[PDB]
């Protein structure tokens, strides 16, 4: 079969691969062999259509668990995993944690959150400039907050990181490599609410420890599972989206200065970087339609996977005026960086606060920031399902 392989191409920097803005134009759905699984899928890169292929029930993540499924990382999906769970499965699965992530349990998390940030920046200038912001903000600041929020220990960090690292391979670890990382993070997931057995927390653990013994309906593996799916998506997103969004405002000036001046725009700066800024490498988590759907030029039959390029939905010229434009003054933007539909992020206001106190803080301390690495050398994550910087040398 003569389908192209999708990813099209190494990734560049920030940028989006120039096919995207081509199919959207004259091909908007097409196939694809994605990197493993069997066959080919249909690539979604229009807004209209990656809200009906993320958000109808004719399309299945739980069909899209067989090996054989395509798919854009090297294991076969985890079974017990939210992403791979249909409604009403998911929907009873989502409420054993969801209280704390509503927009309003995450808004009292502001105090703490903005004395956190601080006290790092506070750390940072002890070090002294020039500095890299990745060690001293952009992943001490995160992981403190999804250690605090599970009840995962702070001196545990270096352990799941090196779990999540792996886990988050798209091509640069092989399927037996994170095969053998996912038993291993599984029982340390395990041994953590294990240790609620007797001495229950006020944590999420704590939560998942008494659904281990009170809930008849959902599984230890799904339970424990959603504590490995909190602990790598509940930093590594936010750790990226930290260096994606500083890479943004440094490399155009412009936009810093925008912030330095007002920072009441940085909230609408956040939603428009979540916008233009393709944190996922490539394509999605697979739906296979269950039944044919009509997308906007063809009917996908039912057995046929999909997948969704979120970044290129983003860059939608019918959904937003100067799609390749930033622009923090937007009137709408119903972008889908966090998804939609079902699946849309657990997370979603907490890396909204992350991202509005980590900028926010730097906006008002920091009005002198500048890059001091030249962006030639900047060192780009290679090989992962995110995109992100490995280090971001900053001066003040
Ligand atoms: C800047 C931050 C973030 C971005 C850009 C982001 C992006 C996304 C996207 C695009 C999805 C949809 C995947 C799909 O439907 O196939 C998603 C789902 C998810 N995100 Fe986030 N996310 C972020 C932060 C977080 C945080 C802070 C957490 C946890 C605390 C988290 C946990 C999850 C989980 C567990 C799912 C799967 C939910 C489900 O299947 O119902 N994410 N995220
Ligand atoms: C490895 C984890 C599964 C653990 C398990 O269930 O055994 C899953 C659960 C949530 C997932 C992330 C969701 C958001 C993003 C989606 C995008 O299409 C790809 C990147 C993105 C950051 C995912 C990466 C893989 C995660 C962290
Ligand atoms: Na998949």
């Amino acid at each position: 079969d003569a389908v192209p392989a999708y990813p099209f191409s190494l990734p560049h920097a920030l940028d989006l691969d120039p096919h995207y803005a081509e199919l959207r134009r004259d091909e908007p759905v097409s196939r694809v062999r994605l990197p493993y699984g069997e066959g080919t899928a249909w690539l979604v890169t229009r807004m209209s259509d990656a809200r009906i292929v993320l958000g109808d029930s004719r399309f299945s993540t739980a069909a899209a668990t067989d090996p054989a499924t395509p798919r854009m990382f090297p294991t076969p999906p985890e079974p017990d995993g939210v992403l791979a769970q249909d409604p009403p499965d998911h929907t009873r699965l989502r409420r054993l944690v969801g209280k704390a992530f509503t927009a309003r349990r995450v808004e009292e998390m502001r105090p703490r959150v903005r004395s956190l940030v601080d006290s790092l920046l506070d750390d940072m200038v002890a070090h002294g400039s020039p500095a890299d912001l990745v060690e001293f903000l952009a992943v001490p600041f995160p992981v403190a907050v999804i250690c605090e929020l599970l009840g995962v220990p702070l001196e545990d960090r270096d352990l799941f990181r090196t779990f999540s690292d792996a886990m988050l391979s798209s091509t640069r670890l092989t399927a037996a490599e994170i095969q053998r990382v996912q038993q291993d993070f599984m029982v340390y997931m395990d041994g953590l609410v294990a240790q609620r057995r007797d001495a229950p927390t006020e944590d999420l653990l704590g939560a998942l420890a008494l659904a281990t013994d009170n809930d008849d309906h959902l599984t230890k593996g799904e339970i424990v599972n959603m504590g490995v799916s909190l602990l790598i998506a509940g930093h590594e997103t936010s750790v990226n989206q930290i260096t994606n969004l500083v890479h943004l405002l440094l490399t155009e000036r412009k936009r810093y200065e925008s912030l330095v001046a007002d920072p009441a725009l940085v909230p609408a700066a956040v939603e428009e970087m979540l916008r233009y800024t393709p944190l996922v490498s490539a394509g999605s988590f697979v739906r296979v339609a269950t039944e044919d759907v009509e997308l906007s030029t063809v009917t996908v039959r039912a057995g046929e996977p999909c997948v969704v390029h979120f970044a290129s939905a983003n860059r939608d010229e019918e959904v937003f005026d100067h799609a390749d434009e930033l622009d923090f003054h937007r009137e709408r933007n119903p972008h889908i960086a966090f998804g939609h539909g079902a699946h849309h992020c657990i997370g979603a206001q907490l890396g909204r606060l992350e991202l509005q106190e980590a900028l926010s803080a730097l906006v008002r301390r920091f009005p002198t920031l500048d890059l001091a690495e030249p962006v030639a050398g900047l060192k780009w994550k290679q090989g992962m399902l995110i995109r992100g910087l490995e280090r971001q040398i900053v001066s003040w």
